[PDB]
């Protein structure tokens, strides 16, 4: 179990080290074999190096099985002409393993219902992880231009493109609840049609797995209406885009949301929120992000999803019992990570 | 004041008339020198005359000054070929009078925030109004195909697509607000920049409107988390499809919902439900959209917004007092429409 451990800036030398410490305990109760280096990343290796993915990262993102990321940039770096800004590290890192899944999860976990923007009964046991293509369609697709009078965007995809991403849901589905609900325009649009029946094609080497097809309009209303009723959904960029930015708002606080993005090469696991400067060293950062970016890895990277699980009922419960600030508490960094651990044993 | 009136088929015989009934208390009230003719149109027209829009009706809508519309459709001709479906004649009708917007607005009328899915803290006073291009974009941009490696479409605009369409969002938006929020893709196409571009300058002319561009990612979001801060929304076809559907759910009963469509011919307003043949004829179809789309015809066909404006109040106040079957009430057709006259004196 080889990590590759990018800390970055502001909170995130803080955070990544509480997900650190949950790692370390497990690695001493199960005997993981986990071994991990710490690397320069974002605005400090551009202090430090002048760039913000430097040759010995790269070399040791390269060599690793997993990469655990801290937060990223801040206005520090952002006067910088963008071939050295931290934005475009994060690109080339992802760039670098070709890593053409995103995969963000919505979780309102129990008892915090509360904060979701969902009435009680809905937001209950939502539990949903969108699987957006991330290196296709409109975003990518040529032609394109703009004139005086037009401009033009081409959403264009092929059949391997949508192969890829959806093997990544349907083996991340086996993972889950074994559902998966893949989404296009199919009743408008030829690019609908051919995602449809590649998919549909596909699921038939994952027999286990159950196989449901919507439109994005349909979805859309879903994720407000039923969201509980979905378990992993996979769709193209501009969809999974928007897709995945509506089942963030479920929770009620992105602070908690992880990511993983998964492709040929070694896997990039990070928490979605922000650098947050202003609070870097004060030991408030709410690390669960961090910590559910960890269970991310065990479950994806190297498949221990039992443990994993594990891992996310000990911040359920951390949660309840020591709410961070920003979830109206007064747990700092470390009284936080000490209440997941004492449900860790 | 020249209606042209199109009952359609199932419950629409009955709503529209509930409508009418509205209608004929307000010209009564306000001498509004209300005249109107009822048309066949839809399933009914097809049984009568072997086709949904026969040339009485298409010479109706062309004399009117706005067609007031009932549902269309059922399994009674779902078996057509399509050339002479219901679904058809809907479309030679919005396409005989070049209507280019899709006006849909989605509305939490107060003390029935209970069936919002949101909280009721934030369902509380949404009033949007989402004015979608209806013409033009992905939906009907070429180049188009299929191979059986790649499928690909063209979302693509031309200056005066989008300039038309930013032009009724910006006389909408007079009527009510006066808060425009024009959504795109800027940040990631040229479409979305084209589009933006152009909707800044057209907005010029409207000194009295505010202007204010968002993403369609974060509008998205912004309508589950604070939806009750929109007045006037504009957009493109294919998100504002999206953004339309996933606004109609906040309000908790889509048979509540109305809906206009405007151009350079007679516009058409027309409640969102369908036929629901299986009632009709009861008496306890609930009238309430198609009510609301007689008070959409004031405002947007004639200019009328203090008298659409009443005859929202007294749903409004009808809802709470005598809610039809489908609010849990005992409220048929009838009953209801009576409480709305109540308050419109």
């Amino acid at each position: 179990m080889k990590v590759a451990v990018l800390p970055g800036d502001g909170i995130g030398p803080e955070v990544t080290e509480a997900a650190l410490k949950v790692l370390r305990a497990l690695d001493e109760a199960e005997g993981l074999g986990l071994a991990y280096e710490v690397f320069p990343f974002g605005g400090a290796a551009i202090d430090a190096f002048g760039e913000p993915f430097p040759e010995p990262t790269r070399k040791g993102v390269e060599e690793a099985e997993a990469v655990l990321l801290g937060s990223v940039g801040g206005p520090k770096w952002d006067g910088l002409p963008r071939k050295i800004s931290p934005e475009t590290g994060l690109l080339s890192l992802r760039k670098s393993q070709d890593l053409f899944a995103n995969l963000r999860p919505a979780k309102v976990f129990p008892g915090l219902e509360r904060l979701s923007p969902l009435k009680e009964e809905i937001a209950r046991g939502v539990d949903v992880l969108i699987v957006r293509e991330l290196t296709g369609g409109i975003y990518f697709g040529e032609p394109r231009g703009m004139s005086e009078a037009e401009a033009w965007n081409t959403e264009r995809y092929s059949k391997p493109e949508v192969e890829r991403v959806a093997r990544v849901a349907f083996e991340a589905a086996r993972k889950r609840r074994k559902h998966v609900v893949s989404v296009d325009k199919a009743n408008v649009l030829e690019v609908g049609e051919f995602w449809r029946k590649t998919v549909e094609e596909v699921g038939r080497g994952y027999p286990d797995v159950a196989l449901e097809h919507q439109y994005v309009d349909a979805a859309a209303m879903h994720l407000v209406r039923s969201p509980a009723r979905f378990d992993v959904v996979v769709t193209g960029n501009i969809f999974g885009d928007i897709l995945s930015d509506l089942a963030s708002v479920l929770p009620g606080s992105l602070g908690l949301l992880p990511s993983a993005s998964l492709g040929r090469g070694t896997p990039v696991f990070e928490p979605v929120h922000g650098s947050a400067p202003d609070i870097a060293g004060k030991g408030i950062a709410n690390p669960t992000a961090a910590i559910l970016s960890a269970a991310m890895m065990l479950e994806h990277a190297f498949g221990l999803v039992e443990l994993a699980r594990k891992v996310e009922d000990a911040v359920a419960k951390a949660l309840l019992e020591t709410p961070p600030p920003d979830l109206g508490g007064s747990a700092g960094t470390e009284a936080f990570t000490a209440t997941v651990l004492r449900h860790l044993a």
